[PDB]
C-alpha cells in the first residue's frame, strides 16, 4: 500500500499519554524520530504533571509498532504501516502478576508530517507497597517477542506477549499484555499471517534534564516467516 511508502524516511514522532493509576493522575509527552527501515526509535519522554507515580518501564510498551523493521520477505504482513495514514487504534490490557492491571486505548495516526500516539491509561488495584506503586523496578528493559495474529472478525490483529520487568531485589515482575489493533480507516489493510516482533530497548537519562523523564532507544524487527 501507499502506507508502507511513508516510513522509508526518518519520521518524527509525538506521544501523549494521560493516565490515572489508583487515583494518581499524570501526563507524559514524548518527542523523537523513527527510522522504520532499521526498526529504530529514539524518543525522550517527560512527565509534565510532575514526578511520575509509576516506574517508567511500565509505560514503555504503552509508549508505535508501525516503526518495526519488516524484512522484505515479510512486507506483506505489516498491518501497522498498511493502516497508515488513516491510522489504527491500539487497545491493550496489561495484567501485572500479583499486582494491578493497566487498561490502555490509543490512536496512532499521522497528523501532518508527524506520527502521533495519543493514549489514555487507567490503572486499577495496584498494591501500595507493590513493585509498581512502591517503585521497586529497575530502570531497564529486556528483550521480548510480540506474538501477532490476524483478526478477520474485526479486520485487524491481536497480539500477546509477557514483559519481564527486572525488580531491585533480583525477582521479576511479570506483565501479560493482551493487545488488539483495529484500523481507523476503511481503506484496505494487510491482515497478516502469524509472526512475531523481536523487540529490544534501552532506557537512559538526559543528564541536563531536571524534569522526570525517560530517554528511549528501541529496535524492533519482524520474524517468524
Amino acid at each position: 500500500s501507499k502506507g508502507e511508502e511513508l516510513f522509508t524516511g526518518v519520521v518524527p514522532i509525538l506521544v501523549e499519554l494521560d493516565g490515572d493509576v489508583n487515583g494518581h493522575k499524570f501526563s507524559v509527552r514524548g518527542e523523537g524520530e523513527g527510522d522504520a527501515t532499521n526498526g529504530k526509535l529514539t524518543l525522550k519522554f517527560i512527565c509534565t504533571t510532575g514526578k511520575l507515580p509509576v516506574p517508567w518501564p511500565t509505560l514503555v510498551t504503552t509508549l508505535v509498532l508501525c516503526f518495526s523493521r519488516y524484512p522484505d520477505h515479510m512486507k506483506r504482513h505489516d498491518f501497522f504501516k498498511s493502516a497508515m495514514p488513516e491510522g489504527y487504534v491500539q487497545e491493550r490490557t496489561i495484567s501485572f502478576k500479583d499486582d494491578g492491571t493497566y487498561k490502555t486505548r490509543a490512536e496512532v495516526k499521522f497528523e501532518g508530517d508527524t506520527l502521533v500516539n495519543r493514549i489514555e491509561l487507567k490503572g486499577i488495584d495496584f498494591k501500595e507497597d507493590g513493585n509498581i506503586l512502591g517503585h521497586k523496578l529497575e530502570y531497564n528493559f529486556n528483550s521480548h517477542n510480540v506474538y501477532i495474529t490476524a483478526d478477520k472478525q474485526k479486520n485487524g490483529i491481536k497480539a500477546y506477549f509477557k514483559i519481564r520487568h527486572n525488580v531491585e531485589d533480583g525477582s521479576v515482575q511479570l506483565a501479560d499484555h493482551y493487545q488488539q489493533n483495529t484500523p481507523i480507516g476503511d481503506g484496505p489493510v494487510l491482515l497478516p499471517d502469524n509472526h512475531y516482533l523481536s523487540t529490544q530497548s534501552v532506557l537512559s537519562k538526559d543528564p541536563n534534564e531536571k524534569r522526570d523523564h525517560m530517554v528511549l532507544l528501541e529496535d524492533v524487527t519482524a520474524a517468524g516467516i
